[PDB]
């Protein structure tokens, strides 16, 4: 028979299924923990698709026997250890440029419905508010502000957030980014402003955008102490990863007005709820159920690219034939 | 004593004060209509500032016994007969350029509203909706589209419009725009796609979004027949003028598909409701209440400009030294 291949987080392999038909067995698991995962999977899987919603420890890895390749059908995959994956000789891919415009359209639009506070005035409107007098209409539209001369900071200046880069300086933003990554001069390439340290451009930033990826060394990086450097009253908008910001530190934040809004597609735990987590009762809040990379086009492109990669490592040689291996060093 | 300058559809003037205080008497009316407005200010009023919310008919005009100049606070004065008032001798004036890149972010928010249902999504939240797998999530998010390659059809290519299709192609839209009374060549100077009439851009037009005025040419603009002339599931975006809409007419499109959504922060009757009005029961609606012009600065702006204007015409010669007069052709 062939290579088992199995979709551990996800119930719909249509679109895969044209593309591995002759290569693998495809089944699906709709686990949300490799506990709901049959043993036939993990005694037989040789590759493996997954999304956002199942973690994969060394625990969870070393109860795969036959596992040689696990493709993640997405940009990130801060929820798999490829450190123990590529021990455990285990390779491991992720698509990356399925949604990088899908998710900076996102993020352009979670900022601009701050500065206009577009959705909290439909909401207004659908709660029954009546806006008559230009006077009202100040009011109900309080703090909408002018984004020209704003200085919009970016913390990673990837693929996501040079395209939020470029969007943003059509607004009149002025764009900064921390990147301690990045070689010296793409701000140069780019005509952007750079800074240093994460201090500095927490400082200047009156709306701070994240779009790095989630690693071992910026858990929390916005916590009770980066959160007071920020500037007074100022922006936040989140479309990369809900580790990234501690929620108990924003919640207070927005309560006592030090951050004038906020606006979330990632959280800490999802799925999200209004009614559950630090922010239950935290004010100014955008939220979307993590859909800023979705679209139908960027839906179906990484699903077909990530088939063919489990394809490529079936019938190929690991790694060599793999387009988007990311963790080549820690593979044995 | 002074002449006598009057907020007819308001009651703050506060900003005003400073600039008129030795030069005109200042009072407010805080009137929807000239019914509510008092003998005095009708009788002796040499000015007039007034927003959107008053109507001004050539029956409410010939109620003014001494008003010389009528200043609008705002870009819009379809809501005054300038030719009657020309007529009567009254000038009047508006304030073009305080809120044009306000208006201009506030119509990119409502595009990138529809495109990635943010405020749908931020909705569904709120009511409580449980997006756990990534096939719910492409569920409560079906009809987010990617934007790359869509056709953005604007309809009058002035201040605004300008500053929209700057944004707009920093998305990778592909801009058209159709305005029957810009120069030959306003096209090559923008590097822009130009159409010369309403049908064809219509027909190219994924979304539609109108930055023309209201005047007595197209009321109903889009009405039951251009409607049909729209791409299949079209995206509609008004923060023009809410009269050059048929909402009957969109009411239906709404309900029967042929639009797949519509962002509107102007209506045919405003204040707006989701309770009254021809888009009762439409789905997939976006509504602002009147604030794609509101910002702190832009609002300080613009009253500071309309008080300098009014302060022009009662110290200078009328109209020579209106610095924003919009019917000297009329004018007697
Ligand atoms: N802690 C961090 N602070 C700022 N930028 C980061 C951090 N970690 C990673 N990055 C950057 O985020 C970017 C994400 O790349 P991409 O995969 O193209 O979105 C890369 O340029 C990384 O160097
Ligand atoms: N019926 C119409 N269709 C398309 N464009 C129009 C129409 N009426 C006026 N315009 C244009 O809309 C623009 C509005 O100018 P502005 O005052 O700068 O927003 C001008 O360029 C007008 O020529
Ligand atoms: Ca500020
Ligand atoms: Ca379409
Ligand atoms: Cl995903
Ligand atoms: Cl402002
Ligand atoms: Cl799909
Ligand atoms: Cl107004
Ligand atoms: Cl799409
Ligand atoms: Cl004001």
């Amino acid at each position: 028979h062939m290579p088992l291949v199995a979709l551990l987080d996800g119930r719909d392999c249509t679109v895969e299924m044209p593309i591995l038909k002759d290569v693998a067995t495809v089944a699906f698991c709709d686990a949300q923990s490799t506990q709901e995962i049959h043993e036939k999977v993990l005694n037989e899987a040789v590759g493996a698709l997954m999304y956002h919603t199942i973690t994969l420890t060394r625990e969870d890895l070393e109860k795969f026997k036959a596992l040689r390749i696990i493709v993640r059908i997405g940009s990130g995959f801060d929820n798999i250890d490829i450190k123990s994956a590529g021990d455990l000789g285990i390779a491991v891919c992720n698509v990356p440029a399925a949604s990088v415009e899908e998710t900076a359209d996102s993020t352009l639009c979670h900022i601009l419905n701050l500065y206009r506070r577009a959705t909290w005035l439909h909401q207004a409107l659908r709660e029954g508010t009546r806006v008559q007098s230009v006077e009202q209409i100040r009011e109900v539209a309080s703090g909408a502000a002018r984004i020209r001369g704003e200085t919009l900071g970016i913390i990673g200046l990837g693929r996501t957030g040079q395209a939020v880069a470029l969007r943003a300086k059509a607004f009149g933003f002025n764009v900064l980014f921390y990147d301690p990554y990045l070689s010296d001069g793409v701000e140069r390439a780019l005509g952007l402003q750079r800074v240093s340290t994460l201090q500095d451009l927490l400082f200047h930033s009156d709306c701070v955008t994240l779009h790095c990826g989630l690693n071992e060394h910026n858990h929390h990086l916005i916590n009770d102490f980066t959160v007071k450097q920020m500037r007074q009253g100022a922006f936040l908008v989140n479309t990369a990863r809900g580790g990234l910001v501690d929620e108990k530190a924003l919640a207070q934040a927005l309560k006592e007005g030090r951050i004038r809004g906020a606006a979330l597609d990632v959280h800490e735990s999802e799925p999200f709820s209004f009614s559950q987590g630090p922010l239950k009762d935290a004010p100014n809040l955008i939220c979307t159920p993590h859909a800023a990379w979705y679209s139908e086009q960027a839906s179906i492109e990484m699903r077909e690219e990530a088939a063919r990669e489990i394809r490529r490592a079936i019938t190929g040689r690991i790694p060599d034939s793999l387009k988007n291996c990311v963790n080549k060093d820690h593979l044995t």
